[PDB]
């Protein structure tokens, strides 16, 4: 621990790069950023986290990619106010829509066709209202993704936050290929970090504290390895318990989606195309529950049915006490029958749209699901077999006001001083969209919160 910094930030992804940039704005604040990856898929720049067999999909085992690269890789932020107001309703005081909107604006400050038209026209004919200003800060209805909306902003990538400081700020230091193994906690306070680099074990110290920005998979894992988590989990791996925190690694959420495809005469994995439709499958829903997307590039058109807000929940646990082991991840992509019902209902809407004029006037044949797949049970079969995750993993280190939450609304880990979690893991619920922008926004507001806490004693 010969080296001492004011703050140590674990993880240089979307949120962590923002925190590093913003906290080092103060000349007298030294900042160290530790990133397991390098600068500038494959194991070199992808974690390739294995997921346990999924009973909702006959034990199917998926591989979740996650950025292992400074900043990231693989824009516009149409804030859905229902999602952030839901956060505040679940205890994230100050993180309501009115609370995050200034930080989406700060992000904007920092940043300094015929087939799609045909699809949107067909949606309107079937009765899907066109999205416009009267909707407010919802994207309910059908609209074009590549457009500027009154409820949307512009933002930058995390690589823009790092480019402005790397080798330019004396109070900022960066260690790549640094695999953080444990947070060091002494006297109820996070005082440093142990990591390995180049085959050697290192330790470094923090004067003011540690910021855990490792993302929704690695952050809960790091908390567990540091003794912060459910007592049952910690004892099993004989990790001394520092904080009994019941929800570390709980509340894991991901977006499921499935592709429909049609040939015509005249990717979608992450869920952005030329046009989208946030629609309600029933009127019993308070917010649009299904997202329909079209990204039209023998020749075919690609459509997607995504579930805006998952009902299933997963877990992140340890495989062992060995820090280099990957986490144990459980997530039933379709664990609730209603999730399938909504996605089947989504598939039927996409059919109505394609069969309605004028898009029907360019239709040829349904290609991927199959025209013969018509019964609810036949569509459920197709969904269970071809559904996929959109890589929007979040919510594993829930912020809230209840004493069971992992962090309070100021992002402090309950039970420990000088320790924050600032990344997508703190989300109480997965928003319907703009995940990466939401994570950047969390870094923006989290940096302000940490700066505020530094003005006053803990
Ligand atoms: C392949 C892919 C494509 C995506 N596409 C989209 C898209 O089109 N649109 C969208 O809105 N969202 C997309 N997302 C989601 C978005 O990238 C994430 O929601 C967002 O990056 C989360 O930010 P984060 O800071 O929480 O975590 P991350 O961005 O994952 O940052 C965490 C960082 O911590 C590092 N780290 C982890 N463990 C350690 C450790 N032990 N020691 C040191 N460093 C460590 C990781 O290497 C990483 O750099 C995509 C995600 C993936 C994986």
């Amino acid at each position: 621990g010969s080296k001492q910094f004011d703050y140590i930030i674990i993880g240089g992804g979307s949120a962590g790069a923002v925190v590093a940039n913003r906290l080092s704005e103060d000349s007298g604040t030294s900042v160290l950023l530790l990133e397991a990856g390098g600068s500038d898929a494959s194991p070199k720049f992808n974690w390739m986290y294995d997921v346990e067999p999924d009973p909702s999909r006959d034990g199917r085992v998926d591989i979740w990619p996650a950025g292992k690269v400074l900043g990231g890789g693989s824009m516009f932020v149409r804030g859905n106010a229902w999602d952030y107001d839901l956060w505040a309703q679940k205890g994230a005081t100050g993180w309501d829509y009115a609370g995050v909107l200034p930080y989406f604006r700060k992000m904007e400050s920092y940043a300094l066709n015929e087939l799609t038209d045909l699809w949107v026209k067909s949606a309107e004919k079937i009765g899907i209202r066109r999205n416009d200003d009267l909707n407010g800060a919802s994207q309910e209805g059908v609209g074009y993704c590549d457009a500027s909306q009154k409820d949307g902003w512009r933002h930058s990538t995390a690589q823009a936050y790092i480019r402005g400081i790397k080798g330019k700020r004396a109070n900022f230091t960066l260690e790549l290929k640094a695999f953080v193994e444990r947070i060091i906690i002494e006297g109820g306070r996070a005082v440093g970090v142990r990591y390995s680099k180049n085959g050697r074990g290192m330790e470094v110290r923090a004067r003011k504290g540690v910021v855990l920005s490792a993302g929704a998979i690695a952050s809960p894992k790091l908390l567990l390895l540091s003794g912060i988590g459910p007592a049952e989990e910690l004892a099993q791996h004989e990790i001394p318990m520092v904080v009994d925190s019941p929800d570390v690694g709980a509340n894991l959420q991901e977006h499921p989606a499935v592709i429909m495809s049609f040939h015509v005469n005249k990717p979608l994995t992450t869920g952005i195309g030329h046009a989208q439709a946030l629609v309600k499958t029933d009127d019993r829903y308070a917010a649009p529950n299904v997202q329909l997307i079209i990204s039209p590039f023998k020749p075919s058109v690609g459509l997607a049915v995504g579930l805006a807000r998952p009902e299933s929940r997963g877990t992140v646990r340890l495989k062992s006490a060995d820090p280099k082991d990957k986490p144990l991840i459980n997530y039933p992509l379709l664990g609730e029958q209603s999730e399938v019902d909504q996605m089947v209902a989504g598939c039927r809407i996409l059919r109505k749209i394609a069969h309605a004029e004028p898009f029907r006037d360019v239709l040829v044949d349904e290609r991927l699901p199959g025209a013969e797949v018509e019964s609810d049970a036949e569509l459920e079969r197709y969904i269970r077999q071809f559904a996929f995750p959109m890589y929007h993993v979040s919510c594993s280190c829930r912020m809230g006001s209840d004493p069971a939450s992992v962090v309070d609304p100021e992002l402090r880990v309950r039970g420990v001083s000088g320790l924050w979690v600032v990344d997508a893991s703190v989300m109480p619920t997965l928003p319907a969209g703009n995940i990466n922008a939401s994570a950047i926004m969390i870094g923006e507001r989290g940096a302000d919160l940490i700066k505020q806490q530094a003005k006053t004693p803990e």
